């Protein structure tokens, strides 16, 4: 329920907090118009996650969901966090490659669908339906990753080499991390219940910090953010 | 309640699904910057409606509301769908006529008001208050339609003839379809109860498919989306 | 609960309504691209507040929250109103000073955090935690005000004198009004309970009208909105 995994919630909260502070301070030594944006976007991600992880720790971002004839504790704040941060991660990749607005809306819309349906499946009472949503959500994610490889990478190459290369790595990071989420939900308590809520929370905290601080450390330590 | 109108919910879900797939495939043969946007926007509308109609079918996008001394089943997901799609429909008309940002915000804000207040009235427990919201919502809609005729049409004429003409028809379609919604809510169970929830659901499914697939078919089969 | 402060709710609703109508009519005599935006943005703020104050009056935007071993009535619609209007107020200041997009996102993100966490603390059941949220929210507000003085004012001076001066006053107004909110929440029933819900509602209605109509009257009666 809400006791065993508090340590992961607390570690997550601390890591997001420290991460947000490191980016704030680091962003002071910046005045380049375009550099700001990457900093503004990359510092906001963990600021939000910080409040979301804190809300789960204190017990506000949690709710019980009845299914499989049981009362399962669902951390809805985990999805609320994802609803606002993933589209911002997509934006960094978008600015990085100079993506057209038409492409930006497509990704954001698919991203909102991905999270929105994942949340619906998290809260769904009927067992089998739960996986229908996990399937729709998963498709949106592949759609997103399909664009990042067949509508982004091809363009980054048409840009400065430092940008194409940084983007290439950030894209690669994204494929690995994002794809890891649906797998965790499927083996966890929200889905198949092959692993307890305790290890499910830990796994997502590891993934969230990696994507919300780790990914930030890579992008923000790159010259790909300045126009030279 | 949630049994009689399932056929309309299922037909709606299927029609939105097939519609989304047709636009995805059709959008592959497109690379024009501005063409993308119309495709990105027009394909996302039914993608979302699809998930919303599926959520109503499975019973997740439904809730019971007490009023008139009765327990009335309210499909809140129907409004959730509208909250995200109507502003996107407005965007197609906006891009189509090259509308200024000031005008775009006005329409979107009024649109969010229109749906937001319609939802409040859908969920309202006190009978008479329900119609106060229907009235505020309806005013926002006329405001929107007033701009599409006295702040849009006049400009489309100052653009390419194919655009002005396509916009003219799309505007005309919008007046007829949008205005049809408040009328349906008033005679339906959510409002006057002059017609059962069964026919209310059917009527809105017909309208939603028309606006989410039909309207798309018209816009996307037009040269008004390319810059020549 | 929901009876004593209805007069403030009704006065608030009326003032926001009349305010919205005054701006609509006033905005008709405007065609300047940039003038529209200030009008579009400044007229939408009270349009929304109007619906929010009306929802509190009728009793829809209210909910009871258990804490301190008591059932406290929380006007969640007050925060819902703030969630959409404050970012729009920030936009007026942003357009006014020609702020970069990177700076705009930072402010909006911090603003959404400020309100989001204030709402969490409003709804929080555990007494001490409530103030943790008030503290996080308050920090975001100072962050916002810190940017309006060390990332905005310095630029407005690099613009036309009428803009710099109007912005200077609008900034000054913002510092005074915004800072007044957290103080009210702390002494009110949602926080310390040093003053009844009756006076808490009155105080916020006074502040809301000032920021949603008052501030509008100042900005819209200024030439700082036209490009000359
Ligand atoms: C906070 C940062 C990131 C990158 C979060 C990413 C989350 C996902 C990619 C989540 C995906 C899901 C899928 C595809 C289907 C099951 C439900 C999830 C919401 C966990
Ligand atoms: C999904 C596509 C469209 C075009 C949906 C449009 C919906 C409306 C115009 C709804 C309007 C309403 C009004 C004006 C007042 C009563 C409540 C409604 C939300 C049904
Ligand atoms: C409607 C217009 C305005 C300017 C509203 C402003 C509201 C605030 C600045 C609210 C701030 C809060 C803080 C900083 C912390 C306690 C909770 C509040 C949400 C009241």
């Amino acid at each position: 329920t809400g006791r065993p995994e508090w340590i992961w919630l607390a570690l997550g909260t601390a890591l997001m907090g420290l991460g947000t502070l490191y980016f704030l301070v680091k962003g002071m030594g910046v005045s380049d118009p375009d550099a700001k944006k990457f900093y503004a976007i990359t510092t906001l991600v963990p600021a939000i996650a910080f409040t979301m992880y804190l809300s789960m720790l204190l017990g506000y971002g949690l709710t019980m969901v009845p299914f499989g004839g049981e009362q399962n504790p669902i951390y809805w704040a985990r999805y609320a966090d994802w609803l606002f941060t993933t589209p911002l991660l997509l934006l960094d990749l978008a600015l990085l490659v100079d993506a057209d607005q038409g492409t930006i809306l497509a990704l954001v819309g698919a991203d909102g669908i991905m999270i929105g349906t994942g949340l619906v499946g998290a809260l769904t009472k009927v067992y089998s339906y739960r996986f229908v949503w996990w399937a729709i959500s998963t498709a949106a994610m592949l759609y997103i990753l399909y664009v990042l490889f067949f509508g982004f990478t091809s363009k980054a190459e048409s840009m400065r080499p430092e940008v194409a290369s940084t983007f290439k790595v950030l894209r690669n990071v994204t494929v690995v991390l994002w794809s890891a989420y649906p797998v965790v939900w499927l083996i966890g308590s929200e889905g198949a219940g092959i692993v307890p809520l305790n290890i499910e929370t830990l796994l997502f905290m590891v993934l969230d910090v990696s994507a919300k601080v780790g990914f930030g450390l890579i992008l923000l330590r790159s010259r790909a953010i300045f126009g030279e």
